[PDB]
């Protein structure tokens, strides 16, 4: 009999219709598709939440339709209640443990909830059932910064990047073999894309290199050398090994015109980009200067000044604070002082590290004229005192005293 009260209400609809066919299934509990017309009519009335409780339950009943589970996961995580979500999810893949949706789902909310420990674990497996999507590669390189492992991001790059060179040497050795068979060469693709297929290393790739060994801060000579050698094979330059051997840091630059080994290279090597784009020459610029090399990270970050300069002004304003930072002050005034000409940049953020350069040159002339444009848009009282220091060194005592208690 039970069977007749359900089944006249389920075949049609209105509103007291679907409550009464719980009321039946209230008398003994168990129904799964008493549940999953619940959330039919849930979700088309339009409130979300009493829709999800009702399948939250449903799926109980029969553990095993996991696309269910996956659609009250993300249900879950759409009406932002995430520890049921992280739960539905878990079941969709302890049913499925090679379902890449919800293991990618789950192990974000896993990030969200700061539990890297999973969400590492996490993405790890999905790099290792897909190695070539960049996506994920990304989302692994980021969590091991934020987990505190950047040798481990650094490796996963560099694998990338033999996966690529390994590849090239059998694309060039397949061209020399193809034109001794043998009207061109006709190399077979399908052979090489299915034996080297690792993802493309280019200049995005080498700058989220350069940034992650700037994050390391260690041994920043071998992170250097190594830019070198794989924006180097980028460009088709990696037949010159030689570059590898010199400190100077000198390729890439006209230096190297005056290179022994260089000039004896016929022209159509010496014709090829020596060039590197500038958020990377500008990182290794940073990463010289970490070595305390002024010299060589000076050669770098003056190359700013070829590019059209509204493009770069938040890297003249990297450069000039990382050079404050590391205590060379004659030469942060001269990246901080463009930023001046364009108006957005006159902030405190600009006008403090510039008076401070000044004040430590010993020339507190023009050094007051900032502190004071800096003083006026913010009411700040550390850097006011720093003007009195300012007013102190230049003007001595006399008629100093009445400066300093004014302000």
């Amino acid at each position: 009999l039970l069977s007749q009260a359900n089944e006249a209400f389920v075949r049609n609809d209105l509103q007291v219709a679907e409550r009464l066919f719980n009321e039946v299934i209230k008398k003994d509990a168990r129904n799964f598709a008493a549940y999953e017309t619940l959330g039919d009519i849930y979700q088309l009335q339009g409130r979300l939440n009493d829709c999800c409780n009702s399948w939250f339950l449903a799926a109980h009943l029969n553990a095993s339709d996991w696309e269910f589970w996956k659609i009250v996961a993300i249900l879950s995580a759409d009406l932002d209640h995430v520890r049921q979500a992280i739960y539905c999810f878990s079941r969709v893949i302890s049913l499925n443990p090679m379902e890449w949706e919800s293991i990618y789902r789950r192990s974000m909310l896993y990030k969200k909830t700061g539990q890297l420990a999973r969400a590492l674990d996490g993405f790890q497996r999905l790099y290792m059932y897909n190695p070539y999507d960049a996506n994920i590669l990304r989302e692994l390189a980021i969590l091991y910064v934020d987990y505190d492992r950047i040798e481990d991001s650094i490796e996963l790059y560099m694998k990338v990047f033999n996966a690529n060179v390994e590849r090239r040497e059998a694309i060039l050795a397949a061209l020399e073999n193809a034109l001794d068979s043998s009207m061109f060469p006709d190399i077979n693709w399908k052979k090489i894309d299915a034996k080297y297929k690792c993802i493309p290393f280019d200049w995005s790739s080498l700058n989220i290199l350069a940034e992650l060994f700037l994050k390391l801060a260690v041994s920043e000579v071998d992170g250097i050398k190594t830019i070198k050698k794989c924006a180097r094979w980028i460009q088709r330059r990696e037949s010159q090994t030689f570059w590898d051997h010199v400190p100077d840091d000198s390729e890439f630059d006209n230096r190297r015109f005056k290179n022994s080994t260089f000039d004896s290279l016929l022209a159509a090597e010496k014709e090829k980009s020596y060039n590197i784009p500038i958020d990377i020459r500008v990182r290794l610029g940073l990463l010289r200067l970490n070595t305390d090399n002024l010299v060589e990270a000076l050669n770098h970050f003056q190359c700013l000044y070829d590019e059209t300069f509204s493009d770069v002004a938040d890297l003249y304003f990297e450069a000039a604070t990382a050079l404050t930072r590391a205590e060379k002050y004659k030469e942060a005034i001269d990246f901080f002082t463009p930023l001046l000409s364009l108006e957005e940049w006159r902030t405190t953020d600009v006008f403090k590290p510039l008076a401070r350069c000044y004040k430590e040159i010993e020339s507190y002339e023009t050094a007051k004229e900032f502190y004071e444009l800096a003083i006026k848009s913010e009411p700040d009282d550390l850097d006011i005192r720093v003007s009195l220091a300012e007013v102190y060194y230049r003007l001595n005592d006399p008629e100093t005293f009445k400066h300093m208690l004014v302000d």
